[PDB]
């Protein structure tokens, strides 16, 4: 049947219509695959989602007719997350074998034979899916490349099995909630790099598994978990992303439904991350799309880390509030792992009182319909019916994986590091108007601290987030700053919800508000727009990432060009600063290490660092990771306070800046110094996520401390009712030089941390 | 051991310390009572909480040593909510007899004998508890009263106690349009003779002669009040649903609060205010620990759920700083916690979904060793047997319905049947109406502008009408889903505000103090008004006065009833309250109308037609006690004709808003409820929270409404409805189109919540019909 578009004949669908062709190619459903889990907190740890390793679980095949059940995973200690192939004769899953090796990705035929290990990783792997890239039809494709200046010739063939997109986490890392996992999406070459060689002309760059004949490449760099990938009708990857960055979303964060390319070139939000939307802090997981009405249907859990909950839906074509539905939707139990069929039916895992089973869903009654299978001794979930899957279109990839770009002219793969000689992979990004936003003027860091027009935004600060890695368990403590702004998300490293960060660099902004820059690739980052004093007016709280050689465009600053609105037609100066030279990949300037000011401390220009190192016409700066600058309170700030402040500020004259770097014990926890505790102290009647008495994290322009150091009213948000005292006033603007003052500014805009150097270091801190 | 205070001997507690005495008076526990429910949506309907009737459930007794189990309730088809007596030889519960009668309150001995029926109520009853009032030590007690007069003993009554339970009538809808509205009832077990012992007159209320019991309604909330329990100082701890109008993001909140056993002084404890933890989470089954004095309650993910995690806040200082999460790291579901004087606790727990009884572990922040878990039953509501210490009983100044008790001679009196008043009445006073912890903001529970003393001229007093729609062809839920109300709208209104009317207006003194006499035993709230007669701030909640009672507050949500001590204030209203010895109260009754000057500014207050056996027990004219004659603003009867006369001529489809078409219903998404003008005026605006307002209308703030802004042709508040308000080109002055009465009729309509059908039940005025 036609769905998205009309077909060749009445009642028939065009091959371009994914939904319709899926309807026509489905066929009768007889057998289904699903996961049976032990009923235990350890057997069904859905409270630890996305990190879900239902130890003791198995994958089973059930016949809807003969009612006979077969266990396919008997050789596995744990097995889960089944996903069938296109033909339905084989399927991929996640699990750990009895022989050991950890939780990995495997695939096996539907009859139970032909087992193969797709991943050997240090970490845990989950939820594999098949993405057919360069394989639409069954057979062998041909590999062709250029002679390096010769012609294009054929070399060899490859069986077309496509790729595998999965979610996985490394070993010994912490997310922004300090959970001991960080998940991200990986693309996997099933043929050992030769699929990517067929598509590109070079084998996949990434981590190679020659013993398994596979290769993996990390396509998503988010500092928190990205999980449960699926397929969009237009051939992209649909998944759930945790946006936890700093104090955003009331210091809670949100789990959003979003999509990205299979190489991770174009991540964009679908629903759930933006203010005014529905579900709040609810967890959103296991999202899939209906074929008939094209509905994104997902599990909405009451807790952000829960994998069980209700079922909700939003239109795929129009993911807005107007199309939001709560499917189930009341009485009285729990739902999980929904699976929409092309014939418009649906399979859900339902627990009426407390124990899950496979059930047909009923849309008329808004609840679970007739029963498929339930064992009382098992929790039955993740139904995966056996049928024929129509392959979504595969999108062209301009990256060969790690360090590897593919030119737009000759389409020839190139290594930016090993060959071209760059210290690190580097992409570019461009914003056509930095002043253009849908956000109002407000106290919160993601909003505007003041009205800004074209010319008011002088530059932008680009910041890289650092993963939280703490091998030594004696030198790190979570909740050390609970008395400070951070609360439960604070730690030995920071008294705020902001984890460790560093400055990628500064880039100037044109008089029309446009900006473009070259910077590091495959690293989590975000930006801040700056006024003529070099303070952040507005912060983008999220983790952006660039694949090698990839540019990224946006109309505005959270304007809707990547969310709900069409791109605005804009003729921008930055466009001509991007690529003008024949001999270059990109001619855009790299992020500068410093800024330079005038006498007053107003913005003058950008200043090169000493990190400067023929495929680009501009000085290459800021690609060396070991040289990347940050602002540490102990190394940078505290000495300034000891020199020019502590003398005049003691217990009698608050805030108390004295005592040097000596740690102070609060609630039996010694983490920070006196000055840090004083400056990070909360204020009555003020949201800690906004800031404290003297400090607003990731807004310096809103901070009382900065207000006093400049002795001016900097923003439209007053820190308190009485800022400057009437009598006894003393002007603080002459106490510091521009270097020290702007060092404090940078410290606050970075999130006002304590330890900005990842891992245990020599500088003072928590010890037990 | 001593807890709150010190004892006479080291290691022992004073008799004034409740939590201290309870540790000694408890005794060993060899047996427990608990409820077993079938595992089904209809067998354990916790999703419909508080309205919970676990059909097919039994109450059982279990010995912790001999491991024996016995079914006491076998005569009942449905039985639940166990509560043990003080000695532990008997208990009370909610049950459905196999012979019928509905779900009522019952009590029986621990052995299974002595079955007695407490409630015949037409409706549902559950969660009964014992409150010992005039009963501390076992025995009989005296009944004394006065006839020139003396105080004579008229004989005795068994001292047993009172029963506080939750109950709801039938054919009734709450603010969420659920088919139940619960409240709290006090019950005399001796047939009114215990109330006669305390007050000197039998309890007035609904009488149950054949059961020898009497009931009185102590809580008038339009939404459900449930799960009553005991405070260490002798009050009633329970859960309250505050849903009123668009309150709290339009979804309302479920708060833990306390009230006197006669319902004289309800006050919030935790969960109802901005900044507090838990949001829209349900808070139910709240109990208090003896050792560290912690309120421990079930925090449900969903507002209507009776299962969830376990949360706690200190009873002594119920604030965010004492808040903590007791559970949740195992992913299991908890319900029905029961703290012990031994600093132990019994919890109902389903790890992977079979609910059972478990000993709680505080060191693990989760459930401990198993007590009894049957795979075939949800095992919950554990109620261990032991001797319970009795909380203090507070003096009641009301004998129940229509009955007050004099503060001078302490003599019960009937305000209606005897004194000749149309309805029972009471008083309330605020010392400063301009005093608040709330900032200036767009939301109706905040200030629309800064107000000082003298800026607040008067106050509007509004009575909430319960939603009763027996005929299903005349009423539809979600008729206004395209409007501001959303799914909480109905055939009655396009907003979340249900039907209500005007109790009346009362002037405010120059210092911000106000006091008034008004109806009692009815739900109501107040609005402070500026010199144009518009609400600056609305109190969104449901307040109720017992007969002859009166209630004081320092300020307007200043925190005198929440987290702050009363501010010392010498108020002008204090001298307008009771100055005469021959009167109960000398304070003025709520006036029906207003008087304005030629400028439209507040001149004063005006008497209505309802003025009234009657006796000389008050100095002021009696106004607004007739429920029949209580005035409200209805859009069809009042506003629409004004719109047709003065408006619709220039407003058609080509000139928004479209006010034409008369009262003819407009079908929207297959539902025809309201007219064209109503649909137009209640239309939402892009980028604006509908909980605040729409294009032309902000419910329960007229001063924030663009329509009113234009009708007065001025900027009324500090919250602008939109960026472009007054056109610079082709503008037309709208201020002289209406008289003062019409314009202020619109103002009143908007301040009331901008309803459509304000007349409860099906009427002759145009509306939804199938
Ligand atoms: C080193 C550059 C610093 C910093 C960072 C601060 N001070 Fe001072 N200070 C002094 C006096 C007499 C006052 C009170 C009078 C007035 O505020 O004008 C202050 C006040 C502050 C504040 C404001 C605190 C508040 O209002 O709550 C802040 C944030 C602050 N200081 C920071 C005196 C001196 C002084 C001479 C004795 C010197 C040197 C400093 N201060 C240095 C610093
Ligand atoms: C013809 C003399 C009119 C009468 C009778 C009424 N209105 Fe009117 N209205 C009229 C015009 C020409 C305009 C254009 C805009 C302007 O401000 O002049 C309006 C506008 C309004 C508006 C503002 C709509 C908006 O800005 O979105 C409102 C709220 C409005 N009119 C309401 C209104 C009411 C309540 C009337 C009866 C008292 C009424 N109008 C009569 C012309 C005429
Ligand atoms: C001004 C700062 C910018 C600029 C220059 C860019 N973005 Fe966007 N961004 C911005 C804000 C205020 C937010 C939301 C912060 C919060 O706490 O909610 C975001 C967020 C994103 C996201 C997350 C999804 C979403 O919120 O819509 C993505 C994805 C994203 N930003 C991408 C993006 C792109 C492609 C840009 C072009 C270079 C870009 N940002 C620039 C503000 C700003
Ligand atoms: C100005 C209007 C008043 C006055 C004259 C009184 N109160 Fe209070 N009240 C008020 C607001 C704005 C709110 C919160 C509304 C909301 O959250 O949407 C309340 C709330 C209450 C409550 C509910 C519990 C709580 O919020 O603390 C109770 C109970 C209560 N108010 C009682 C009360 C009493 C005893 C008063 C003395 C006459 C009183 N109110 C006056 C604002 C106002
Ligand atoms: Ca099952
Ligand atoms: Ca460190
Ligand atoms: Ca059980
Ligand atoms: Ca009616
Ligand atoms: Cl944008
Ligand atoms: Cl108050
Ligand atoms: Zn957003
Ligand atoms: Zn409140």
């Amino acid at each position: 049947e036609p769905v998205m578009t009309g077909g060749p004949v009445q009642g028939k669908a065009l091959w371009t219509d994914y939904s319709g062709m899926s309807k026509e190619v489905q066929g009768p459903v007889s057998q289904i695959l699903f996961t049976q889990s032990p009923r235990t907190a350890k057997g069904d740890p859905y409270q630890n989602y996305p990190h879900y390793i239902p130890e003791g679980s198995r994958i089973v095949l059930f016949d809807l007719n003969t009612k006979e059940l077969k266990v396919l995973t008997n050789d596995f200690a744990t097995a889960f997350d089944p996903c069938t192939y296109w033909d339905g004769k084989k399927f991929a899953f996640a699990g750990v074998h009895k022989k050991g090796g950890g939780c990995q990705i495997w695939e096996m035929n539907i009859d139970g034979s032909g087992l193969r290990q797709m991943t050997d990783l240090k970490g845990t792997c989950r939820s594999p899916i098949y993405y057919a890239a360069g394989s639409i039809e069954e057979g062998e494709g041909r590999i062709i490349w250029r002679d390096r200046e010769g012609d294009w010739k054929e070399h060899g063939m490859v069986e077309k099995t496509g790729m595998i997109i999965f979610s996985g986490s490394p070993e010994g890392v912490m997310d922004e909630f300090h959970n001991p996992y960080a998940y991200n999406l990986y693309r996997l070459d099933t043929q050992g790099g030769k699929i990517i060689q067929r598509i590109t002309g070079h084998v996949l760059s990434g981590i190679e598994f020659p013993h398994l004949n596979t290769t993996i490449d990390q396509i998503t760099y988010n500092l928190s978990s990205n999980f449960d990938p699926w397929l969009t009708p237009d051939g992209n990857i649909l998944f759930s992303s945790v946006q936890a960055n700093g104090s955003r979303a009331g210091g809670e964060g949100r789990v959003m439904i979003c999509v990205d390319n299979w190489d991770g070139a174009y991540p964009r939000p679908i629903y759930g991350n933006c203010d005014g939307e529905i579900g709040g802090t609810s967890g959103r997981s296991q999202a899939k799309i209906t074929f008939g009405d094209r509905k994104i249907v997902y599990v909405e859990s009451p807790y952000m880390n829960w994998g069980v909950g209700q079922l909700a839906a939003v239109s795929w074509d129009a993911p807005f509030n107007k199309t939001y539905e709560k499917l189930t939707g009341k009485d009285g139990g729990l739902y999980r792992s929904p699976y929409p069929l092309p014939d418009d039916r649906m399979l859900v895992s339902y627990a009426e009182r407390g124990d899950f089973g496979i059930y047909w869903f009923n849309f008329s009654k808004c609840a679970a319909g007739d029963k498929v299978y339930d064992d009382p001794n098992w929790n039955d979930h993740q139904p995966a019916p056996v049928y024929v899957k129509y392959k979504p279109r595969w999108i062209n990839t301009f990256t060969a994986g790690k360090n590897f770009g593919v030119t737009v002219v000759t389409y020839q793969p190139f290594d930016q590091v090993k060959v071209e000689g760059y210290p690190h992979s580097w992409g570019t990004w461009i914003c056509f108007d930095t002043t253009l936003s849908d956000q109002p003027v407000g106290p919160y860091p993601h909003q505007k601290a003041k009205n800004v027009s074209h010319g008011d935004i002088k530059a932008v600060r680009i910041i890289q987030g650092y993963q939280c890695v703490e091998p030594d368990s004696t030198r790190f403590r979570v909740g050390a700053g609970a008395h400070l702004l951070g609360g439960e998300r604070s730690s030995s490293n920071s008294g705020t919800a902001f984890q460790q960060r560093g400055i990628i660099g500064y880039q100037y902004v044109e008089s029309d508000g446009s900006t473009v820059t070259s910077q590091l690739s495959d690293v989590p980052y975000y930006m801040q727009i700056l006024d003529d004093k070099g303070m952040s007016v507005q912060t983008a709280l999220t983790w952006a990432y660039l694949r090698p050689y990839h540019g990224r465009i946006c109309s505005g600053c959270h304007y809707g060009s990547y969310r709900g609105r069409a791109f605005k037609n804009i003729h921008a100066k930055a466009l001509y600063n991007w690529w003008y030279d024949d001999r270059s990949h990109y001619d855009s300037p790299f992020a500068f290490r410093y800024l330079k000011f005038d006498n007053d401390g107003n913005y003058k220009g950008v200043k090169h660092g000493e990190d400067v190192v023929g495929t680009t016409s501009q000085p290459v700066e800021g690609l060396t990771l070991d040289k990347q600058r940050t602002v540490d309170f102990r190394r940078d700030i505290q000495p300034i306070l000891d020199a020019k402040c502590a003398m005049c500020h003691d217990s009698n004259n608050p805030p108390n800046l004295g005592g040097g770097l000596e740690l102070v014990s609060v609630d039996g926890i010694a983490a920070y110094s006196r000055a840090y505790n004083s400056l990070l102290e909360p204020q009555r009647g003020k949201d800690p996520n906004i800031g404290g008495k003297y400090v607003n994290p990731s807004a310096a322009i809103n901070s009382l401390l900065v207000w006093r150091l400049y002795e001016a009213e900097l923003s439209a948000n007053a820190p308190r009712e009485k800022i400057f005292p009437i009598e006894g006033r003393l002007l603080h603007n002459k106490f510091l030089t521009q270097d020290e003052r702007y060092a404090i500014v940078e410290w606050i805009d970075l999130g006002a941390q304590w330890d900005n150097i990842p891992g245990p270091d020599f500088y003072p801190g928590y010890l037990v």
